[PDB]
């Protein structure tokens, strides 16, 4: 099997909805570290603490703010698409990744719950194959047709990555972050049961984890 084709996008395509968070969180009290060399808003950050990215024009740390990862597309660069046992295609990293590190934004079309169920009737044959993540209050990020390499990341009952919902300039967007340190050649995975949507067509899980749950979704 050849990999699924899709329309690569650099950012989310908003169709019929706006997943506005309800706050432009601004202005932490992080102190700008004195030499340009080092990066700020690291752990104590009043923005980070609530999963909000800082805004470039209010943040006391200016260009050393490391809390604007998704807005600046600070995607890792060593992802490879590969043929992955019986899971079809997967994504692995070519170089070690550290716990908590941002990996990539998960990109797609942002549609309402309704619109996704139409696509599912009119186009998808009532199975999305987990090419879609819940975003917020009935909105869905649909990567079945448009997205980025993150759509190829497989499920594991013992995931080494997770999806996080961030408020970014007043809009919910979703990052993949490492849950644990990872060496080169490691396949990326996250728990679809937590992050993905309602699809009642369950599928057998091949994650191969001692305590695998046997089924996905
Ligand atoms: C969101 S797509 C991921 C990429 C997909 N493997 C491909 O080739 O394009 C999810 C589909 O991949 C496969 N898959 C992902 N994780 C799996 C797992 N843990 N066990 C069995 N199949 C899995 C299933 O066919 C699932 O519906
Ligand atoms: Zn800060
Ligand atoms: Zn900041
Ligand atoms: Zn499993």
């Amino acid at each position: 099997a050849m990999a699924g084709s899709y329309k690569k996008i650099r950012s989310n395509v908003y169709v019929d909805v706006k997943p506005l968070s309800g706050y432009e969180a601004t202005t932490c009290n992080c102190k700008k570290p004195d030499d340009d060399t080092r990066k700020g808003c690291v752990d104590d950050c009043l923005n980070r603490m609530i999963f909000a990215e800082c805004s470039p024009n209010t943040c006391p740390c200016g260009e050393q703010c490391c809390n604007q990862r998704i807005q600046r597309h600070e995607w890792v660069q060593c992802l490879e698409r590969f043929r992955a046992e019986e899971k079809g295609w997967g994504i692995r990293t070519k170089e070690p990744l550290k716990a908590g590190q941002f990996i990539i934004e998960y990109l797609g079309e942002v549609v309402s719950e309704q619109e996704f169920r139409n696509r599912m009737i009119e186009q998808y044959h009532n199975h999305s194959d987990f090419y879609c993540l819940n975003l917020d209050s009935g909105m869905v990020i649909d990567s079945y047709r448009m997205g980025n390499e993150a759509r190829f990341i497989n499920h594991s009952c013992d995931p080494n990555c997770e999806m996080q919902k961030w408020s970014v300039n007043g809009v919910y967007r979703i990052g993949l972050y490492a849950l644990k340190d990872m060496p080169a050649g490691t396949e990326l995975t996250y728990d679809y049961n937590f992050h993905s949507f309602n699809v009642e067509k369950q599928q057998l899980c091949k994650c191969g984890f001692e305590k695998c749950r046997g089924i996905i979704g």
